[PDB]
């Protein structure tokens, strides 16, 4: 509590904290409404308390670039330590300082022109299977849960690539793999307040995903490595096992497996929601696709980057729904950035969801307006207000892979389907309150052959 004076003594505005809890009860809205409202109410910069942890929100495009780009290596290197993680301490996105840079540059040779282009023929094989699955159940003519169908696609595409293991989640509605992956939670509430508990859970072996999902992979990612040793990602980590170790290999894998599944299916669900409620945009895209890939022609690496309107659509959706509600860097030593002292131990927070919807930088910002991304308007958009993939050395390592993957899936779907809203379809869309940005009710849409 003694810490609740920090932003008072520093002269920084904010909702005043309750003992122990901090500003926690404000998240009853949801982490996105809280932030939005705080922006409006306190202007450019403010402080709040995650239980006992001070978090300084910043909005200045300059000050943002300083902490994300210019001052990353020296002072803003790490994210918040977030729960009981155990061996997942070694995962890239969870690692800190030295073990990070090592892991980061050991893995960033993975998503590069070369690699990407090499993943295309494999990923585009599961585009074809997405078309099939959609068609079998458009016959039904009954609302389709996009997330399901997108999920199974997402699934097949990461495994098959980063490893080289086609797992066929698609001829298989029934699946030994996805079960383990995806698994009003008072658990993160009790830690996010009381972090003095955290080392206790570590000793007890209690981890944020059971000795069921990991004990699965422990041996399973062990499984995918072994058969290989006879006659990419899984590859490049074996370059380093001659210095990437046993569980270090497995922990990168889970981080990838998750990101590549969960994020990729949510955005693609959100986009199709958009296209369906904006049939004009859906048409314009379906033309561009048809103009670029004529005769139902299969999408390729170079044809994807040719597609300007598609990129506009992806971007505009990501403006409205940035699956990561905020970016964060823990300040590791005292600092004076753009005339603002920030004490050691503060968590600096960039509120991506809110800035993406700010009057100041977006005219009619609730409206889905892909045209705000055309070559004409493109350059009037600050790269520190628009941050769906974060920025600087700790940005999203999977960006390029994510975009192309989504687009490949978008292309084939549109080059053979139309999507309209029906009864169950939630209009307008309502985001769920929790950690990740999700639609509270699933995206269900009617699908028709072309
Ligand atoms: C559209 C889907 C995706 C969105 C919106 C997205 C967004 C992000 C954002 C905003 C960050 C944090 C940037 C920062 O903190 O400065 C991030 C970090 C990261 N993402 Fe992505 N991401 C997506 C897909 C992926 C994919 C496909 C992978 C890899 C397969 C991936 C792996 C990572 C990793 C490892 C980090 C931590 C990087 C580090 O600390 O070095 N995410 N993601
Ligand atoms: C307790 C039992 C019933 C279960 N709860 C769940 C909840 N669930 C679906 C889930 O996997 N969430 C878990 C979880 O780890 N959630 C938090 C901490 C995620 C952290 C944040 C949101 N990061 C994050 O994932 O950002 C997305 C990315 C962008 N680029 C690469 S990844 C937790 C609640 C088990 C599944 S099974
Ligand atoms: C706590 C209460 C309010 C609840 N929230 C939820 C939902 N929730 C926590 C959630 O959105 N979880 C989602 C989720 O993020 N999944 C988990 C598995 C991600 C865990 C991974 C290992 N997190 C992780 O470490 O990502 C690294 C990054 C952090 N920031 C940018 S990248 C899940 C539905 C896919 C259910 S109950």
């Amino acid at each position: 509590t003694h810490s609740h004076g920090l932003f008072k003594k520093l002269g920084i505005p904010g909702p005043t904290p309750l003992p122990f809890l901090g500003n926690i009860l404000s998240y009853h809205k949801g982490f996105c409404m809280f932030d939005m409202e705080c922006h409006k109410k306190y202007g450019k910069v403010w402080g709040f308390y995650d239980g006992q942890q001070p978090v300084l929100a910043i909005t200045d495009p300059d000050m943002i670039k300083t902490v994300l780009v210019k001052e990353c290596y020296s002072v803003f290197t790490n994210r918040r330590p977030f729960g009981p993680v155990g061996f997942m301490k070694s995962a890239i996105s969870i690692a800190e300082d030295e073990e990070w840079k090592r892991l980061r540059s050991l893995l960033s040779p993975t998503f590069t022109s070369g690699k990407l282009k090499e993943m295309v023929p494999i990923i585009a094989q599961y585009g074809d299977v997405l078309v099939r699955n959609l068609r079998r159940e458009a016959e039904t003519g009954k609302p389709v849960t996009l997330k399901d169908v997108f999920g199974a696609y997402s699934m097949d595409v990461i495994t098959s690539t980063s490893f080289g293991v086609n797992i066929d989640s698609l001829n298989n509605p029934q699946d030994p793999f996805v079960e383990n992956t995806k698994k009003l939670d008072p658990f993160f509430l009790s830690i996010t307040v009381f972090p003095f508990l955290i080392p206790i859970l570590e000793v007890l072996n209690i981890c944020v995903f059971p000795r069921e999902v990991t004990n699965f992979l422990r041996k399973s990612v062990k499984r995918m490595k072994e058969s290989r040793l006879e006659d990419d990602f899984l590859q490049l980590m074996i370059d380093s096992q001659n210095a990437l170790s046993d569980l270090e290999l497995v922990a990168q894998s889970i981080i990838f497996i998750f990101a590549g599944y969960e994020t990729t299916s949510s955005v693609l669900s959100f986009i199709m929601y958009e296209l369906a409620t904006h049939p004009d945009v859906q048409q314009k895209l379906q033309e561009e696709i048809d103009a670029v890939l004529p005769n139902k022609a299969p999408p390729t690496y170079d044809t994807v980057l040719q597609m300007e309107y598609l990129d506009m659509v992806v971007n505009e959706t990501l403006r409205l729904f940035p699956i990561a509600m905020r970016l964060e860097r823990v300040c590791k030593k005292d600092v004076e950035i753009n005339g603002m002292f920030i004490p050691k131990g503060v968590v600096v927070m960039i509120p991506s969801y809110a800035l993406h919807r700010d009057p100041k930088y977006w005219t009619e910002p609730e409206k889905f307006l892909p045209e705000r991304f055309s070559k004409k308007n493109k350059d009037n958009i600050d790269p520190y207000i628009y941050t769906p993939f974060g920025s600087g050395p700790r940005n999203c390592i999977g960006m390029r892979f994510a975009l192309m993957n989504m687009k490949l899936a978008l292309i084939r779907v549109l080059q053979n389907f139309s999507f309209k809203p029906c009864k169950e379809t939630q209009i307008p869309l309502k985001l769920s309150l929790g950690g990740l940005l999700q639609p509270e009710k699933p995206v269900v849409l009617k699908v028709e052959s072309r």
